[PDB]
DNA sequence: CCCTGCTGGCACC
DNA sequence: GTGCCAGCAGGGG
């Protein structure tokens, strides 16, 4: 990684990965969506926006271990691994002395009250 | 450079 | 208290 960045630390071997990444420090979006002229740093993004959005018939991703239905597949990561991660020593209730293991149940639990 | 997944602020009304 | 959202960088090539 002989390109090196000018205002912070980050460095890559490629000339694209370091013009991407000081649009982070010039603030530049030279993505613009067609339908609500909103701006974005990369296109990426945008094709992410105009689907969420504008698109009609989006998939969702529906979790297998709830019935919560989420929109984005990386959001439904975050949602597995913060909801459904297994606790060895699980936590007590709030109000009870009910325990679970998972933190989903938890707090349904907890709602029951 | 397209595809992918991760990150943390922030509506929620 | 968490999904939504844009920001963000790595991988493959
Ligand atoms: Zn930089
Ligand atoms: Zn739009
Ligand atoms: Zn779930
Ligand atoms: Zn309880
Ligand atoms: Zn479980």
């Amino acid at each position: 990684s002989p390109f090196q960045c000018s205002l912070c630390s980050y460095a890559s071997r490629d000339t694209y990965k370091l013009k991407r990444h000081m649009r982070t420090h010039s603030g530049e979006k030279p993505y613009e969506c067609y339908i609500c002229h909103a701006r974005f740093t990369q296109s990426g993004t945008m094709k992410m926006h105009i689907l969420q959005k504008h698109t009609e018939n989006v998939a969702k991703f529906h979790c297998p271990h709830c019935d919560t239905v989420i929109a984005r597949k990386s959001d439904l990561g975050v949602h597995l691994r913060k909801q459904h991660s297994y606790i060895e020593q699980g936590k007590k209730c709030r109000y009870c002395d009910a325990v679970f293991h998972e933190r989903y149940a938890l707090i349904q639990h907890q709602k029951s009250h």
